[PDB]
């Protein structure tokens, strides 16, 4: 079998494991610091910089796939504590999309919402221009941030949260399970065709977005990774 | 919420925190040791000793849940390195079957491999009476130790296994990520009703056996668990 | 720390994580086989695809790394059994060099033997018009198959051949353990500063040549990597 | 030339193939307890019983070796998670030092720190007297627990540790490299010469010590070695 495997426990700049997009740091204690702080529409990505083969034309077989990271979003002074982070999954090529207004497109979409991508996002800011719950949530996003399903969620500023993500090839399941401050335990899970989404090869990464009014401190801590493709 | 949250990174036997049902010690350096490797038919098992509510009868309500853990499995000479481990889900009254033959039941089933539990089993001996694969696999259990689905997989001798379980309880879907020794990960999911299948009040644990033939080293590690139930 | 950490049990056309050059082929059993019997001057390269930060020109620190390979050298009828294979290190730039000779050159220099790489030979003939030792060797070469340093080893046809490689940054030394068939080790080890020798950041991977009537099979077969470089 | 080779992939009380000295046990999943946990300056060591001609008096050639083995320390609850793990090298005679106070001498040396052997230790406990570093620690020790040299090291507890050594006779190189559990490498090396500092046969083996307040899980899961010396 293919594998892909890698573990982050911290960041730095000029790592050639890491593509760095828009408005993305690397602070002094290694965290990566997502949007800038002074910025209009800020949008910061950052992806893994080795292609992953999530399934192959030539078989038809489709990689599974664990990963684990953890997070932060901290408020500052004046402005709304928006818009939010996503863990997303996209085409090999992908950039930030151009013109981006941040905000709500979470640094992945166009105005209208769409996009070309597979994503769990944790959504600090509801925008009913793209369906948004009322309150805080975990969805996920299929080509969309008007999320294919949403679950209730409380981003706390300044907690340590942590993620799982389990993708099982033969189900088309993706579950998420969230760890929140409070010792709770949030999941998500959807049916996805990675195969029907996306291409062979993608990028995987995180991406995060403010706007004019909306701005809060993005910060990803560490992030593992495992894929497995079986071969003929 | 109601949360049910615990960490073991070593086990002790004058801990009231795990039962001890059969064969099971606890080996100085922490570890738990399931079977007894001079015993026939040694079937070794160990539960959280405090019962967690995972539905409700008032509600509707079934919990989801996150949980860790990790395992060795080691070969021993003369012997065929047999049965394999279970981790299960059982009624809070739960016990070694009556006369159990060990073997291909891994602890938790009758002779013709029937029982009243929920299960993920690391299965290391193909058992033509359980329908087992031709190979080493990784098996969801329900009532049954002819599992309702299996995926290959390879145990290797001395290696250290870590697993990762999600139950989200909207899709009602247990899915399970284990990563090998060779790097790789493996995965299996399987949609499971959980209120369907087992009391609102459950206990989890491990299960390993052998048989006069068939033995080998089970041991478990560490093991974390959160789960969290609305109440609202 | 930033770590750089892979694993190849098998290799496969297609695997984003590898760049393939020249004459290679991957066989049906997982095996990079690197030149080709039936062409002149053959010569086929395996790199990791991914550049490596070996060191840092803010920190001033060098990585240190372990590696280990398996790789399989088979005499065919007729032709003598030539040149052998390289482990080498290179500007992530690196390609054949242009109207390469292959034979001696063993890939990776020009035909007065001078190139910009490090790497561990395992030398099948001797090349009097680069200072070869009179039998099969083991070579630490820096930029130049006119080895810094050798030792005598035997090539044993159809023989799978282990290798673990140490690189100490502190100390600057690179030490090579050679695993013979017989059971027999070889060794051998070099003060090398990667830094003065190599820019920031590399390429890693394996080369093999041939001639007019020096042609064998050369197979890489398995091949693990880590690298950690302290940031500050 | 004369070559030594072995592997354990488990160890066994009834096998004479290794010698035990002092403290140590073997517990029934197959790996070496160095240390007993309820003694007051425990020692315990394990060394292969057949002594390694290291060295020839009649040619004056030194063996190469290639050696790999895994360990585990584990903080055991109200001790100092104290003294760490010596791999040595020492006179075929070798025994626990008379009186031994374990502790920081790591049951190779003396009260003053001095001793007849090589060695590579894991030192988790930072000994003033013996001039320690700050911090955890991998050290090249030659007749002495005050280190040759010492590099900042991080021993987890539970963790599974991976070392790899190579010694380079032509250069008299001692190379280590120290897999953790972060993914990280760890690597020291030194020039040490065994021609000089051991006699013609010597032994290879594992030491732990503990003392009143400082105590912890010293195991040793696998270990498998190659020395060859050319008789030509
Ligand atoms: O000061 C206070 C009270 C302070 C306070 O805490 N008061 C508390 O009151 C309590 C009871 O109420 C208690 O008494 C308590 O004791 C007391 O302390 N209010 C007056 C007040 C404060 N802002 C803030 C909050 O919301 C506004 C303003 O600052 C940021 C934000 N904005 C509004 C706008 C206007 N553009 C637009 O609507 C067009 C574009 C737009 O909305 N894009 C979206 O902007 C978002 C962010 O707002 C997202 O980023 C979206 O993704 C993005 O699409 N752009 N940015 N607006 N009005
Ligand atoms: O020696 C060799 C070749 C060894 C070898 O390395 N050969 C190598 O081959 C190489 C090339 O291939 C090279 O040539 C090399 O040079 C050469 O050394 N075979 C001859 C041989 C060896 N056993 C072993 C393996 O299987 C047998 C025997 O030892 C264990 C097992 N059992 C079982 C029994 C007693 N029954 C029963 O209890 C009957 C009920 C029964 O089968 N319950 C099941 O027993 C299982 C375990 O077998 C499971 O635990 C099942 O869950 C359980 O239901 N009693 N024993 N049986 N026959
Ligand atoms: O048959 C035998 C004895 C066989 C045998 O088993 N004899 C046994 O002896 C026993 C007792 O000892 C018993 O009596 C037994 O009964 C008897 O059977 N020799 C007569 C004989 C055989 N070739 C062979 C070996 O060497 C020659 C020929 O086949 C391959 C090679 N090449 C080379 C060429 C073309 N040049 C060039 O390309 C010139 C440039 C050149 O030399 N580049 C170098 O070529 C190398 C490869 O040779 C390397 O690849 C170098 O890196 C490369 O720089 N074209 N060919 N040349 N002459
Ligand atoms: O409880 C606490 C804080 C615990 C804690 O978690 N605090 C946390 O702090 C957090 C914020 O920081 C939070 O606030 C949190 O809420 C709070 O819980 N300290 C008070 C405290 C604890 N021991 C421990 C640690 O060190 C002492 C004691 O237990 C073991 C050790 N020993 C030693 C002895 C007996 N001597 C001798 O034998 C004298 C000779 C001697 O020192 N040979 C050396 O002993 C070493 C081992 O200590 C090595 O083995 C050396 O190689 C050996 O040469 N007898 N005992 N000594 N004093
Ligand atoms: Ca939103
Ligand atoms: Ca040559
Ligand atoms: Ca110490
Ligand atoms: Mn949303
Ligand atoms: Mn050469
Ligand atoms: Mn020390």
């Amino acid at each position: 079998a293919e594998t892909v495997s890698f573990n982050f426990n911290s960041f730095s700049e000029g790592n050639p494991a890491i593509n760095f997009q828009g408005d993305v740091t690397v602070l002094s204690n290694g965290n990566i610091q997502l949007t800038n702080l002074n910025k209009v529409n800020s949008v910061g990505r950052v992806l893994y910089a080795m292609p992953v083969r999530i399934w192959s034309s030539a078989t038809g077989n489709v990689a599974s796939f664990l990963t684990s990271f953890s997070f932060e979003m901290k408020d500052i002074k004046d402005y709304d504590p928006a818009d939010g982070i996503i863990f997303f999954i996209a085409p090999e090529d992908t950039q930030i999309p151009a013109g981006s207004i941040g905000g709500g497109t979470l640094g992945v979409s166009d105005t209208k919402g769409a996009g070309h991508f597979v994503g769990v996002e944790f959504d600090t800011y509801s925008n009913s221009e793209y369906n948004d719950p009322p309150t805080d949530h975990v969805g996920i996003d299929v080509n969309s941030v008007d999320s294919v399903k949403t679950v209730p969620w409380n981003s706390v500023s300044g907690a340590v949260v942590k993620v799982t993500v389990i993708y099982d090839s033969s189900t088309k399941t993706l579950s998420v399970a969230v760890t929140n401050d409070n010792g709770d335990i949030t999941t998500i899970a959807q049916v996805v065709d990675l195969k029907a989404k996306l291409p062979e090869r993608v990028k995987f990464g995180f991406s995060a977005s403010g706007s004019l009014g909306g701005r809060q401190i993005h910060l990803i801590r560490s992030w593992s990774f495992t894929s497995t493709l079986i071969t003929t």
